[PDB]
């Protein structure tokens, strides 16, 4: 009942050579080092990547998997080594077609950029036409509220209660959040995304995704919700695995509470990657209690996978198909076929 094997792919990796740039922070975490262990078993050489040095002499490589998202956030900010690192890869990629990167820059960029994100998201829904799927309403409001923000606001879909994020979506504060409840409460900070709350009975979904599997993990999250004042939190309190607060404490359940559909998250993920041509990120579900339709609300370059026991493999199979795929010229063309 499993149908997908990678038996026959894995005897590929023999020989292989595999780069990657990961921060000593997120190897420690991952545990990166037993990847690479398991590499080795199936005859790949794995290797850390210096970018500070030519990336020519660390070749040939044949996979380089990395999570450079906030070099580039710093190389935006005019980080001058960032800068250096970011040229030096990219000088380095276009010089080796041939070097599978997981994953392009292009979509670490635009998963960089949560309006950017939203709207990528928003898109591929409409393209896709599901009715199990809804697009919160959302837009990036560029300055301090002032006497057309309602107006703005009420144009664009945008409902209390809404949640303010920042438009840059990794580093310093960009988990800072407000829960806007009335209009007393725009006072809550530019540039921001602003997207409409969906009460969702407090339960998270992550998706995480490696590639052509993956897994769901359950997480706490913020519980259903007025003159109240806004309510600031950051959301690494609000949906590790630890985490608990009145703010993900459901006073109980409400309207409809299912768990999501793998239909629909096959769909989502296959979509996503095709378009985006990402293979390692998550995508943060809720269930609309009042629709049922799942909400993707978040989308993440190489999360975490806490909660994912079969990361390495995923991994390992992932890295074999997409030599499998390499080997055999298997490039989309055209546009994304549903
Ligand atoms: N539109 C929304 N409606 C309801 N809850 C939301 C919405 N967006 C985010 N959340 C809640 O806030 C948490 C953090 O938001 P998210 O967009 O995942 O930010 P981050 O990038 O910081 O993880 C989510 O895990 C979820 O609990
Ligand atoms: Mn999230
Ligand atoms: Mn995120």
């Amino acid at each position: 009942k499993i149908h997908h094997h990678h038996h026959h792919m894995q005897t590929f990796l023999k020989g292989k050579r595999v780069g990657y740039w990961l921060s000593e922070k997120k190897i420690k975490k991952l545990n990166f080092q037993a990847f690479a262990e398991l590499c080795r078993k199936r005859g790949m050489e794995v290797v850390q990547l210096n970018l500070s040095r030519p990336i020519e002499e660390q070749g040939p490589l044949d996979v380089i998997i990395h999570k450079l998202t906030d070099v580039i956030l710093e190389a935006d900010q005019n980080d001058s080594q960032s800068l250096e690192l970011v040229h030096r890869f990219q000088e380095y990629i276009d010089a080796h077609p041939e070097t599978i990167v997981l994953d392009p820059l292009p979509a670490i960029r635009t998963l960089l950029d949560r309006s950017k994100s939203y709207e990528l998201i928003r898109k591929i829904e409409a393209y896709m036409e599901d009715d199990r799927i809804c697009s919160p309403p959302f837009m990036e409001l560029t300055s301090l509220c002032g006497d057309d923000t309602m107006r703005l606001l009420e144009k664009n879909g945008l409902t209390f209660p809404f949640i303010c994020k920042t438009r840059v979506a990794h580093g310093t504060n960009s988990h800072e959040m407000a829960i806007v409840f009335n209009q007393e409460g725009l006072n809550a900070q530019p540039p921001c995304v602003v997207q409409n709350f969906i009460n969702h009975n407090a339960v998270l979904y992550k998706v995480f995704v490696v590639g052509e599997s993956y897994t769901v993990v359950q997480r706490p999250s913020l519980k259903n919700f007025s003159d109240r004042e806004s309510i600031f939190f950051n959301s690494h309190n609000v949906s590790k695995p630890e985490s608990s607060s009145v703010l993900t404490e459901l006073d109980k359940i409400e309207g409809v509470f299912e768990r999501p559909s793998d239909e629909v998250i096959r769909e989502l993920s296959r979509a996503l990657r095709q378009a985006l041509g990402v293979s390692l990120f998550g995508i943060d579900i809720i269930i609309n209690n009042q629709t049922g339709q799942h909400a993707v609300i978040d989308i993440n370059a190489f999360p975490g996978y806490e909660g994912v026991s079969e990361f390495f493999t995923d991994l390992l199979n992932h890295i074999a198909t997409v030599l499998q795929g390499q080997s055999t010229a298997m490039a989309a063309t055209g546009d994304v076929a549903l």
